[PDB]
C-alpha cells in the first residue's frame, strides 16, 4: 500500500489525512502537530469548520521547525455554500489561505453543491425556517474554482457531496476547463457507495472517505442510531487481524482506492489511526465489511432536501 494516490492534476495525494471537524479550538493545534510528529501529511479543513486558524498554527509551527516542508504537505479546504457567487469566491479561498498561513492549497473543494444566500450566517434562514438558496448554479461556480488555479491560489480543484448527476453535470459543462481531482463523499460499512465510487473512478475522479469511522462525536447522534466502532462483526475482523476497530475502519476504504481522512484530537488515537500501512484485509473481509451497507448518512443534510441541487434524492 503506497502512501499517495496520482490525482489528474499530476500531482499525487496522500490516501491517509487528518480531519478536523468538531476540532475543538484549544485542542487542535495540538492534534495537526502530534499529526505531523508521527506521520501525516495530509490535513482535511474548511472554513465552515472555524478552526482553520488554528490548524494553520500548527502547520507553520511545523514548517519552520523543518519538521517537513511545504511541498512534503497536502493541504485539503472547502468552499462554503454561503460564497458560490463568483464574486465572492477568491476571497472565501485567500480568507481560508490566511488562515491556515499558506501560500497556496494543494486542493480546493466545492464544500456541498448547494449554494446559499451570502451575508454573515452559514446558514441564512426565512422566517419560517428554511435555508435560503443562492441562484448562482454549480457550473458557474466550477468556472470561479477553475480560475483560482490560474491564479495560483489553489494545485488542485473539486467537489464534495456531488451525486453521479451532478459530477455527470461538472464533466459535460460546456466549455469545461478542469476537470475535479477529488470527489470528497461519507463512506463506511454503512453507506458503501459502490455506484458513485465506481462512476468516479471511471472518469479518474479519486474519490474521499469521510466520516469513516461513523463519527461519533457528531452533534446530532441518537441512541438508536448503528454504531461502528462497536458492531461486534467488525470488531471480530479487527480482533482476527490484531488490530483495533477503528485500524480496520481506516484501512477498508484504503483498499478500495479511496483516500481517509478520520478525525481525531487524541494523541493516542492520531498514532493508532496511522498505523495502518502494515495489514491486508483479505478479499472475503473486504466483501464482508461492503456487506454492512444500510444507506445510513451522518451528514444527511435533511434540512435543506428542497434545494433544487440538494444531492441526496
Ligand atoms: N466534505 C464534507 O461534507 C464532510 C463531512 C463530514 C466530515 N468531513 C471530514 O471528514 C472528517 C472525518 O469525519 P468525522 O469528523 O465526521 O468523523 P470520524 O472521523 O468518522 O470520527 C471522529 C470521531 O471518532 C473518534 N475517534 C477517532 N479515532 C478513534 C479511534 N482510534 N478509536 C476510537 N474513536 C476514535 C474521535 O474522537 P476524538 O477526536 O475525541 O479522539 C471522534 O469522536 C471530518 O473531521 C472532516 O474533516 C467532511
Ligand atoms: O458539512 C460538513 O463538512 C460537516 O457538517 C457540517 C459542519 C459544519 F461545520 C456545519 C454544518 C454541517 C452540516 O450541516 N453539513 C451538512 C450539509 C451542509 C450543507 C448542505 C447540505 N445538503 O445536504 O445540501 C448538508
Amino acid at each position: 500500500m503506497a502512501s499517495r494516490i496520482l490525482l489528474n492534476n499530476g500531482a499525487k495525494m496522500p490516501i491517509l489525512g487528518l480531519g478536523t471537524w468538531k476540532s475543538p479550538p484549544g485542542q487542535v493545534t495540538e492534534a495537526v502537530k502530534v499529526a505531523i510528529d508521527v506521520g501525516y501529511r495530509h490535513i482535511d479543513c474548511a472554513h465552515v469548520y472555524q478552526n482553520e486558524n488554528e490548524v494553520g498554527v500548527a502547520i507553520q509551527e511545523k514548517l519552520r521547525e523543518q519538521v517537513v516542508k511545504r511541498e512534503e504537505l497536502f493541504i485539503v479546504s472547502k468552499l462554503w455554500c454561503t460564497y458560490h457567487e463568483k464574486g465572492l469566491v477568491k476571497g472565501a479561498c485567500q480568507k481560508t489561505l490566511s488562515d491556515l498561513k499558506l501560500d497556496y492549497l494543494d486542493l480546493y473543494l466545492i464544500h456541498w453543491p448547494t449554494g446559499f444566500k451570502p451575508g454573515k450566517e452559514f446558514f441564512p434562514l426565512d422566517e419560517s425556517g428554511n435555508v435560503v438558496p443562492s441562484d448562482t448554479n454549480i457550473l458557474d461556480t466550477w468556472a470561479a474554482m477553475e480560475e483560482l488555479v490560474d491564479e495560483g491560489l489553489v494545485k488542485a480543484i473539486g467537489i464534495s457531496n456531488f451525486n453521479h448527476l451532478q459530477v455527470e453535470m461538472i464533466l459535460n459543462k460546456p466549455g469545461l476547463k478542469y476537470k475535479p481531482a477529488v470527489n470528497q463523499i461519507e463512506c463506511h460499512p454503512y453507506l458503501t457507495q459502490e455506484k458513485l465510487i465506481q462512476y468516479c473512478q471511471s472518469k479518474g475522479i479519486v474519490v474521499t472517505a469521510y466520516s469513516p469511522l461513523g463519527s461519533p462525536d457528531r452533534p446530532w447522534a441518537k441512541p438508536e442510531d448503528p454504531s461502528l466502532l462497536e458492531d461486534p462483526r467488525i470488531k471480530a475482523i479487527a480482533a482476527k487481524h490484531n488490530k483495533t476497530t477503528a485500524q480496520v475502519l481506516i484501512r477498508f476504504p484504503m483498499q478500495r482506492n479511496l483516500v481517509v481522512i478520520p478525525k481525531s484530537v487524541t494523541p493516542e488515537r492520531i498514532a493508532e489511526n496511522f498505523k495502518v500501512f502494515d495489514f491486508e484485509l483479505s478479499s472475503q473481509d473486504m466483501t464482508t465489511l461492503l456487506s454492512y451497507n444500510r444507506n445510513w448518512r451522518v451528514c444527511g443534510g435533511l434540512s435543506c432536501t428542497s434545494h433544487k441541487d440538494y444531492p441526496f434524492h
